[PDB]
């Protein structure tokens, strides 16, 4: 089997991407944030605290003839950005772009933090990291990909995120028309439950390539590119007037600037992030200070190849017995 679904930016800055997902019988379609950096499929629901729901579409398990309470199961998750959610668990039929999994753990939110409430466009998350990170207790549950894998034509999914445009998540096949040149594959460590890999280096604009190992994760659920402070300083030093602002919480730059590209290495291959991808607009409405799309990972504990990096590539998440990651230009 295969599946193919369109993923759409939630706003003009590509702050996140949403993908329609069918849950239950008859189908309830929710728009979920596909997140290769976490492993829980959770949704706004009929069980979510009423004051914490603001415009989201909710899952109502009582209206699904295939929903079953997973007795005694609870979940609770906190993401690196301060956000969190928690609740109980159903199993139900879940379909993405024509690919169907029966008995998928659908984690129903009883509580969500303010940042989730404030995103009216995101109805929940669909985790695509390794199932060892799943937070359901006392019986850990499998991701949608993990459940689908044996049935897929090939045990893979691909992320093709657009810049200011829709893109595609495919399951079970590689669309050879969706990228240019070849796909370069690189080793993955699953030791921390992430799609963790080692970039071979970077360049700023037309500058020389610096060969240096940068361990990080491929994370579709993180907006920006978070890299070591040395690398990030080298980037913003090429932008006149750019500086790190403790009050704003990262590097900012004059909105009148023209941003240089940023290149990262995948083996001997190179992925080029155009300068425009690194612009996240005025820090507040009407401001001439703009927020940068490359930021320091110093306070995080891990480097994160988020959407800013990933949307410059066609990315293969290869879930073979020994997982690997593939990157192609597009
Ligand atoms: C900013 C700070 C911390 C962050 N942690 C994350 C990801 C890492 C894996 N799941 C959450 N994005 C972040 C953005």
């Amino acid at each position: 089997s295969t599946g193919s679904a369109t993923t759409t930016p939630i706003d003009s800055l590509d702050d996140a991407y949403i993908t329609p997902v069918q849950i239950g019988t008859p189908a309830q379609t929710l728009n979920l944030d596909f997140d290769t950096g976490s492993s829980d499929l959770w949704v706004f629901s009929s069980e979510t605290t009423a004051s914490e729901v603001d415009g989201q579409t909710i899952y109502t398990p009582s209206k699904s003839t295939t929903a079953k309470l997973l007795s005694g199961a609870t979940w609770s998750i906190s993401y690196g950005d301060g956000s969190s959610s928690s609740g109980d668990v159903y199993t139900d039929t879940v379909s993405v772009g024509g690919l169907t999994v029966t008995g998928q753990a659908v984690e129903s939110a009883k509580k969500v933090s303010s940042s989730f409430t404030e995103d009216s466009t995101i109805d929940g998350l669909l985790g695509l990291a390794f199932s060892t990170l799943n937070t359901v207790s006392p019986t850990q549950q499998k991701t949608f990909f993990d459940n689908a894998k044996a049935s897929l034509d090939s045990p893979v999914f691909t992320a093709d995120l657009g810049y200011h445009a829709p893109g595609t998540y495919n399951f079970g096949f590689i669309d050879t028309t969706a990228y240019t040149g070849s796909i370069t594959y690189t080793a993955v460590s699953t030791k921390q439950g992430f799609w963790e890999w080692t970039s071979t280096g970077y360049a700023v604009g037309s500058g020389t390539f610096k060969s240096t190992s940068i361990d990080g994760i491929a994370d579709t659920g993180t907006t920006l590119l978070y890299l070591p402070a040395t690398v990030v300083s080298a980037y913003w030093a090429q932008v006149s007037g750019a500086k790190s602002s403790s009050s704003v919480g990262g590097y900012v730059f004059p909105c009148s600037a023209t941003l240089p590209s940023f290149t990262f290495g995948v083996g001997s291959a190179r992925i080029v992030i155009p300068g425009d991808y690194i612009d996240f607009g005025p820090i507040s409405t009407g401001s001439s200070s703009c927020f940068g799309g490359i930021q320091s990972s110093a306070g995080i504990g891990i480097n994160i190849f988020g959407d800013v990096a990933l949307k410059a590539a066609f990315v293969v998440f290869n879930g073979a017995t020994t997982p690997t990651l593939g990157f192609a230009s597009k």
